[PDB]
């Protein structure tokens, strides 16, 4: 699995399960192409984005769709969602973990990047 | 003053000073239009972005170059750049970012 | 002003108002000497804790106390309280503080 | 396990590896009891400080040498170390993932816990 993401919830210090997300790729003219995307599970991952092969070198967004996370709990957040850009690959396959923190107006976001 | 940003620097305990940054506004197709620019200055913050008249209720995009930052100072970063989007809402926003070079946080203050 | 802390609430998206903390300075034996305490402002500021006579070289811990910080909010935190721990090095010290229930970040910016 | 601790390395995008932590429970006499300690592995996690049966209410401090692990990579940090203090255990046996995410001057830090 070379791209998975993970979402904790820093108000209720639990996994942030059901977070949709948007995975795309940069093309050729500029524009941003779809390329994958899921929502977290129980755990407050999603595997499965996408496989070694097609994952190749690029430049991904990742966009976190917190509005909609925290609006379904009836809080009313600052952003819009959380955007993760990254190129990838570019020194040969590495497998990416990208985590977020998610508070109501505030998040953080890190990787890991592993060979 | 409507709209600020500060940008602090984890590795070397600092303000990040220069980092460029891009704000846009939301178009009614969709698309990003160029609102406002700057860099940040030796205490990190840009002050100065934009007027009460002209920051309407929207949403908007601030593009940080955090990958530009740290190649200045010789480090390699993981991400492109850090993105803040967000809905200005009328019911002063200061937008804080916290940069690493495989990690950012980012937080809004919204004050009266 | 040596030493000065800021601290932010990451739910509301305000300055953390009226929290409380307090500052000791390692002694000799190991134990922790009671330094300097206040509330921060209506800013999240807390200034004039020290001078610079008094903030000589050594470990200083600052105990943030959240846990009333979030109780007095009506919600129920994680942390007994936030500590930050480091040395104060001769070779102006702003500490900062994001907090969530379940969360907290803190950085330190060392200028002059 | 009812206690794991993770940390990440924020420079790096890596686990923080052979982070050493001390861990200190609250006694009667309200000083800090040793309780357990450990160093985190390749993955930065250190599993099995304590048990179930050990592990009962009280507050917590975990102290993560953060110094020691930055000094033995060459980089003067800020923090002595990272202490998270809570009281555990006090509405009945929850499992806590504590994670601390390190620079050298900023750490964060998160719990997660389940029932
Ligand atoms: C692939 C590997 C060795 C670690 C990747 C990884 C992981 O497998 C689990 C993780 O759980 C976490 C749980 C947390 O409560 C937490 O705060 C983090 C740190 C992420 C932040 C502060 C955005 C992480 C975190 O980054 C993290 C994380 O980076
Ligand atoms: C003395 C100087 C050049 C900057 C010190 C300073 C400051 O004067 C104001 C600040 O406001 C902030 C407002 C925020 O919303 C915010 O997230 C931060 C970042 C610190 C964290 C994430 C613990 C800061 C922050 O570090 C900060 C900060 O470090
Ligand atoms: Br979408
Ligand atoms: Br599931
Ligand atoms: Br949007
Ligand atoms: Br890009
Ligand atoms: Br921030
Ligand atoms: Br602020
Ligand atoms: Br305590
Ligand atoms: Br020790
Ligand atoms: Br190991
Ligand atoms: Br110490
Ligand atoms: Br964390
Ligand atoms: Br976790």
């Amino acid at each position: 699995c070379p791209l998975m993401v993970k979402v904790l919830d820093a108000v209720r210090g639990s996994p942030a399960i059901n977070v949709a997300m948007h995975v795309f790729r940069k093309a050729a003219d500029d524009t941003w192409e779809p390329f994958a995307s899921g929502k977290t599970s129980e755990s407050g991952e999603l595997h499965g984005l996408t496989t070694e092969e097609e994952f190749v070198e690029g430049i991904y967004k990742v966009e976190i769709d917190t509005k909609s996370y925290w609006k379904a709990l009836g809080i009313s957040p600052f952003h819009e969602h959380a955007e993760v850009v990254f190129t990838a690959n570019d020194s040969g396959p590495r497998r990416y973990t990208i985590a977020a923190l998610l508070s109501p107006y505030s998040y953080s976001t890190t990787a890991v990047v592993t060979n």
